[PDB]
């Protein structure tokens, strides 16, 4: 009755989407990063912000590009990796440190990367408000609210990129068609 059908990589083994797996834009098949050619980077759980095209669809040349991600993406990644932390998460105590730890590693613009901490705090506070649909705000008794959590169980929202088989794989096309930003 309830057997979950697991998708498979071309290697023949199953896998998890939010755990080192990417989907080809052209063929729409899923691949283990290891089962890819020269992809060897540890990936935070939920972080799939890449544009991938396999060797089959791209004339034998594997195509990977890292996306440029916004603060909401960083926050969703933060809350997704933490929570899987025995209800909510204090902004200053649990969310703030983690982003600071990973700021260097995250695919964001230099402005975001080198942004002052006070200006960063207010920017993060507002982002969580603008994205109230994804983030619940929690308040302690007789305390200003400092607690946040994902309103639902899901991983970071990531825009789907599906190309026609005959289309060029230019960064120009990806930005014109899908409104994406790519990390240089
Ligand atoms: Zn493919
Ligand atoms: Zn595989």
């Amino acid at each position: 009755r309830v057997n979950e059908e697991q998708i498979y990589c071309y290697c023949g083994k199953p896998g998890k989407f939010d755990h080192n797996m990417l989907q080809c834009c052209k063929c729409r098949n899923w691949f283990h990063t290891q089962c890819m050619q020269n992809f060897k980077k540890k990936l935070l759980r939920g972080d799939m912000f890449f544009v991938f095209c396999c060797t089959v669809c791209n004339n034998g040349i594997e195509f990977v590009r890292r996306m440029q991600i916004e603060w909401v993406d960083v926050l969703h990644i933060a809350l997704y990796n933490l929570r899987k932390q025995h209800k909510y998460h204090h902004l200053l105590n649990d969310i703030w440190p983690f982003i600071l730890e990973q700021r260097h590693q995250l695919p964001i613009c230099e402005k975001w990367r080198t942004l002052p901490e006070t200006a960063l705090m207010e920017r993060l506070k507002q982002t969580l408000k603008d994205y109230s649909d994804r983030f619940v705000c929690g308040r302690e008794f007789k305390r200003a609210p400092a607690f946040y959590a994902l309103r639902h169980s899901g991983p970071p929202h990531i825009p789907k990129v599906f190309l026609e088989p005959h289309e060029e794989l230019s960064d120009e096309l990806l930005e014109k068609r899908f409104k994406l930003m790519l990390m240089p």
